[PDB]
DNA sequence: TCATCGATTC
DNA sequence: GAATCGATGA
């Protein structure tokens, strides 16, 4: 029912994902980590996704908060975009440091809206879009390794 | 039963 | 500041 991200040696990570169109945006959904060991490889999987996107010649993405709570309470897609600008930049740092910046933006969301001060979980259900990519085969090669 | 993120530990 | 745990309400 769910696809998974695979590591560099072809081993399945504990990181459920899906490829398709959600709220009019085509890309990769990374499922949330929790409770306990549910999708506990979230951060490792996201580091791999960022590394492979960069290796594939992708420099910028758009990332939306896609939790059931935020989809319900925040109707505006532009408000669900986690980063302030049009795009999030993947180049100019290690995949881990890019990932830390990306996931820091998740801390600005509550169940019902934005916070002024960031706090809490940074391993939420997210939708990652590559502008001009509408094909599952591109995303299949990112999560496969 | 379940994904949610606040809360706690790192 | 960030990884992990686990109380919570649907």
């Amino acid at each position: 029912e769910f696809m998974h991200v695979f590591d560099n040696n072809g081993i399945e990570l504990k990181a459920e994902c899906s490829i398709g169109e959600e709220d009019g945006v085509y890309g990769l959904i990374l499922e949330s980590w929790g409770p306990g060991d549910r999708n506990k490889d979230y951060n490792i999987a996201l580091d791999y996704i960022i590394e492979r996107l960069v290796d594939s010649g992708v420099s910028q993405v758009v990332v939306y908060l896609a939790s059931s709570s935020v989809r319900k309470h925040m109707h505006s897609l532009d408000e669900r975009k986690i980063h302030p600008g049009e795009y999030f930049t993947l180049i100019g740092n290690s995949p881990r440091d890019i990932r830390l910046k990306m996931c820091g933006y998740q801390a600005y969301f509550s169940r019902t809206g934005r916070k002024e001060i960031p706090s809490g979980n940074r391993t939420k259900r997210i939708l990652i879009n590559v502008p001009g990519i509408y094909s599952d085969s591109f995303w299949a090669s990112i999560i496969r390794g």
